Order: C-alpha cells, then sequence, then structure tokens
C-alpha cells in the first residue's frame, strides 16, 4: 500500500503475482472453483 502506482507515459502497469511457472497447480483458477477438494481426485 506504500508504494506509488499507476505511472502514465511510455508505461504499462501489469500485475503478475508470481514469475516463475508453477508445473504443480494449474494456471486457472475457475477451474478450481468449480470443483471440491474430494473432485481433485476423481480418476478417468
Amino acid at each position: 500500500t506504500s508504494y506509488v502506482g499507476f505511472h502514465g507515459g511510455l508505461w504499462r502497469s501489469v500485475h503478475i503475482d508470481d514469475l516463475r511457472r508453477s508445473t504443480i497447480m494449474a494456471s486457472d483458477v475457475t477451474k478450481l472453483q468449480n470443483v471440491t477438494i474430494s473432485q481433485l481426485f476423481k480418476p478417468e
């Protein structure tokens, strides 16, 4: 909160929460919002 933000001019403000890609969690949080924890383990 103590960081000044949306500088204009020749700058664009985008927010990347983690720089490194994770091969563990899927990168779409809504798919995780559909299912519950028991439904993560459903086999083929």
